[PDB]
């Protein structure tokens, strides 16, 4: 029998918040949360100058109506008020917000404007809008109007006013993933009182990434669907129902990190229980694909903390053609340490191999495929097939070749390697000045390996694109044996109930024109916002 | 404004049909159409003995009701008759069909049973059933009962007259893809009166494949729906007309696994990039697809055109023997490798010192001898190089949970010595619960011509490897790198995409063959292949 006001009059908040310039004390231990994005305004303007995409979203959300849904809404409203029963939306804003607009775009096209202003007078109005001087007076004005929905579009004070009074049903919130000077700030959203229910794809507009989330207020010929039921006539790990409460609560999960997370979910829900070489046990499945649009974001996972110095150094080490594990160890990159011990090599039957002499692994295959391996210190210059050089020449001079592959699975050399490669091969595709990369991965440790693997090959696709005068397009990651280790299950449960942030961007020094000239200083990850580190 | 009787009272048909024993004069080149599946009954019983899955579907469809939707139906029916004011479905059958049901299943459970008869009346039945002696009395009865939907469940005579009288809104039609003795038949459906709107996944049950299709009678407080619209705020190419894919796009549900292939073609046609390529023909192309075929349920031989497998089987056996001699295939009248072995082709690869049809260290050589020095096609390479094929077989048997069971043809060292570099780059195997899956990664994929054969090749191989390792085949998973449609294939493929698939065939292997090397051409049989007309691409 009971109903809320915001439910009856369909009152929503729509906003856009950036990150704010702070004082950098303890930035090595900087914590991020939803409040990280709170920057509304500066000098009576937006902290950013123009965002074409957030603008387009603003318009499309505040101007969209469905006239065939109105009859339901009008009935409820007139029945609530105890009254008898082109359509537009209402846009409520503060005075400062109304002032800071061009003359050409006032009043806001296809929308019913409402300005909350004490000082202003209705009679000396040049324009044709409505005016109120109280929050109480809005509900009055809505009762006397035919409107689809009512959007609170601005003013820090306005937002704050409506939020305290529980007059907002949903918050449409653009996260602008860049830092600007700010005068005014969106209030801290209470987690008990609102929850996120949907998250969009990640985009780039005007030199920043952004995404769109929706907070919802908490409370604590359409008969051919029978044919769909008939198709499901034949359908019906040890997982619990509430292990994935937050994960399953979301309606729309369009953020590209859900490609990784959904795969985890699928293995956890439907994986096959297996022993493996390690003796730890896994849940596994066979055959997935993920795709990341490198034109829009750098897909560094945000649901836990990832570090990249090590994987960049590894990549540079691959590109030099190195097999000497000591090079990495002397830079405190320990990714290959365990695979180079006396004991590990002996268990591989490599009894005559020096410690950290990893054998003819990735780097050797990329630069010297087919050369005879001796030891890690030998001179292999101009020996074997320099695959790396050949793919770069192919991309430059025969971009429509279907033969642009870099393969590390050298069958003849597998037993000489400290271990056989996981990243079997890379294929490249060029169209309209744009480079995409498929990497096939025979064995995928989803909890610990895959997050790094995505980052490495995404960085590498940038590197190859740049030195070939191309823009990066897609990194396409194909998983063969995809497995969650049992000792990662509880960490991943925690991770899957976290909501991703808009991704970072990768910056390469643009002076680097040849694949072999990159050094560690040439890589910058910007605007990395992430949840707390998890140890698997 | 005038309403149809079948629409008001929601009258449907539901049947299962098999194929029927016909003349042996033209079986080498048989013609197939929807009327291929027309076998209803034999000597008062089903032509096939039992089919658990068809019975389960029959049960599911004829018992399902949605109580929420009834209020609208009651209103609609009440309105038609000019009246103001657990739920079950009605099933209507012929007398003969009633008597074919065993006593313990009569009357049909959780359904209102109705029986058409002239020779028998209420007094002749002990059971809770309505008897009617004419079709019009069904309609009168439906006006009086509260029910969800009404399913005509056969009799050959009952189906025939109900279709003749235009009282069927949809036909739920099981295609049983095997042949049995029949004496009663489903009537030939008029293509002008009914069109297929949905095709299901393909299944195996009781030693036959089957699927389920739906013919439709032709015309001759929780709302986040707006949030979905918002997320779509940023949205929009190769001289494509709408009518090109009229049939393809008319279907509501395209769950038949053949649509994995057809949908990729569609996607390339609509959204592919125009590019030149090595051939000069040019292509539409896209990068990165995955298809999955369940080999436990069907053999995925494409049905929207005709394909023969003798060549590709001979090729696979040639691969397994480790051969590189093109003449061996030519002497079996298989010409798959003929163009790649001519003097002119070898010279154009700069293989001036290679004998005609000496293909160099291609697939077979890499499978049995990776890393060995290629000399010529007649050399004895025994115990040279890495016998990958034997290694994977040993790994599958002895270390099934290994994540290292890969066969790789892309030997970077040898590429230039190959008549041409391999397209099917590697196979990775996976073993769980006594069942074998295979991923194949294909770097370059000719959608019109190559891919249909490649699916078949690696599906066969998966079965061979499974058999010799005492496992059952599960999934063949096909990963496409550079996926292209050739420009000269476009019109042919537009034709193909407006054909509706048939239930897939099955592949049988000689169970005596226990070693990968012991297979011969006669150890393989394709059964129950129903296909559209061959298309010359
Ligand atoms: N999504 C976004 O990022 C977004 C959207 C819009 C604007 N902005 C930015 O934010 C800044 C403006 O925000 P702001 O909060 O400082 O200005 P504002 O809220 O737009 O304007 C404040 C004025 O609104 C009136 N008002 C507020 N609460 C009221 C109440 N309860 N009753 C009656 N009147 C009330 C008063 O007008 P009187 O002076 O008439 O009393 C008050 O001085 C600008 O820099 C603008 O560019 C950002
Ligand atoms: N594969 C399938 O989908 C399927 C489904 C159902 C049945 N079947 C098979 O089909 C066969 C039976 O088919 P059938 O054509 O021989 O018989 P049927 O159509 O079930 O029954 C015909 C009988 O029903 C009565 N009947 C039909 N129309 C009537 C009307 N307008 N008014 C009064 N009575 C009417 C007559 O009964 P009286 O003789 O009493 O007058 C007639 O002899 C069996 O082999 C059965 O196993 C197959
Ligand atoms: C777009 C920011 C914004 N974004 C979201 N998701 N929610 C909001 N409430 C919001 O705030 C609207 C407050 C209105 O503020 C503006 C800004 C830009 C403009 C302008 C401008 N300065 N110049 C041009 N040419 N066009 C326009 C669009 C007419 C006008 C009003
Ligand atoms: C199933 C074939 C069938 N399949 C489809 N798609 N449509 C039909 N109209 C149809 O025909 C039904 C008319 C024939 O009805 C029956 C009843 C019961 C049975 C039986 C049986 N003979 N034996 C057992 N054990 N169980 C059952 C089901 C408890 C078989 C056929
Ligand atoms: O870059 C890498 C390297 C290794 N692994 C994982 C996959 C397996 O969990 C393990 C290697 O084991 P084998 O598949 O080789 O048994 O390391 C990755 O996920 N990514
Ligand atoms: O099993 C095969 C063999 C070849 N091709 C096609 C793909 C390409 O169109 C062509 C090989 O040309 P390149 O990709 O090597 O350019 O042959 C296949 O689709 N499948």
């Amino acid at each position: 029998m009971m109903e809320q006001v915001c439910d009856v009059f369909d009152i929503y908040a729509i906003c856009a918040c950036c990150k704010v310039e702070s004082k950098n004390e303890g930035k090595k231990n900087e914590v991020f949360n939803n409040y990280t994005f709170r920057g509304l305004g500066n000098k009576g303007v937006l902290p950013w100058k123009c965002n074409s995409l957030d603008m387009k979203y603003f318009c499309a959300v505040t101007t969209y109506v469905n006239e065939s849904k109105y009859e339901k809404l009008k009935y409820k409203r007139c029945k609530y008020l105890n009254k008898e029963t082109k359509l537009q939306n209402v846009v409520v804003m503060g005075r400062t917000s109304w002032e800071s607009i061009p003359k050409k775009f006032k009043p806001l096209s296809n929308r019913i404007n409402v300005i909350l202003s004490r000082t202003l007078k209705k009679e000396d109005f040049d324009e044709d809008v409505y005016i109120i001087n109280k929050v109480e007076d809005l509900i009055v004005l809505l009762g006397k109007l035919n409107y689809y929905k009512c959007f609170i579009i601005g003013g820090s004070v306005v937002y704050q006013e409506f939020l305290e009074k529980k007059l907002i049903k949903k918050i449409y919130f653009t996260r602008i993933n860049s830092t600007y000077e700010c005068d005014v700030f969106f209030p801290e959203i209470n987690e008990n009182e609102y929850q996120i229910i949907s998250v969009s794809d990640v985009y780039t507009s005007n030199n920043t990434t952004l995404d769109f989330i929706i907070y919802k207020k908490t409370n604590n010929d359409d008969e051919e669907e029978d044919d769909f039921v008939y198709f499901n006539f034949n359908k019906e790990n040890s997982i619990h129902p509430n292990d994935f409460q937050i994960y399953n609560s979301l309606k729309y999960k369009y953020h590209p990190e859900y490609q990784y997370l959904n795969i985890i979910y699928d293995i956890m829900m439907n994986g096959n229980k297996q022993s493996d070489r390690t003796g730890v046990g896994v849940l596994s499945k066979f055959g997935y694909i993920m795709k990341f649009d490198l034109s829009q974001y750098f897909p560094l996972l945000t649901t836990k903390k990832l570090f990249l110095r090590g994987i960049i150094e590894e990549l540079l080490w691959f590109i030099r053609g190195e097999t000497n594990g000591n090079t990495l160890l002397n830079k405190n990159v320990r990714i290959w340490e365990a695979n180079g011990t006396r004991e590990f090599l002996d268990n591989r039957k490599l009894f005559h191999r020096e410690v950290n002499d990893l054998g003819p692994i990735y780097g050797f295959q990329w630069r010297h495929f087919g050369a005879e391996y001796t030891n890690m210190y030998d001179n292999y210059e101009n020996k074997g097939v320099d695959q790396l050089k050949n793919i770069i020449n192919l991309i430059k001079n025969d971009p429509t070749s279907r033969r642009i592959l870099l393969c590390a699975w050298n069958v003849k050399d597998l037993d000489q390697m400290a271990l056989p490669p996981c990243h079997i091969l890379c294929q490249f595709y060029v169209f309209d000045g744009k480079l995409s990369c498929i990497m096939y991965q025979r064995s995928c440790d989803l909890g610990l390996g895959v997050p790094f693997n995505i980052a490495s090959y995404s960085i590498f696709t940038h590197m190859i694109a740049q030195v070939c005068n191309l823009q990066p397009a897609q990194f396409i990651h194909v998983l063969g044996n995809a497995h969650v280790y049992n000792n990662h299950i509880d960490s991943l449960k925690i991770q899957l109930n976290r909501i991703p942030y808009p991704f970072p961007t990768l910056k390469l020094n643009p002076d680097i024109k040849n694949i072999e000239d990159f050094t560690i200083s040439d890589f910058t990850i910007q605007n990395y916002v992430h949840h707390e580190k998890i140890s698997m």
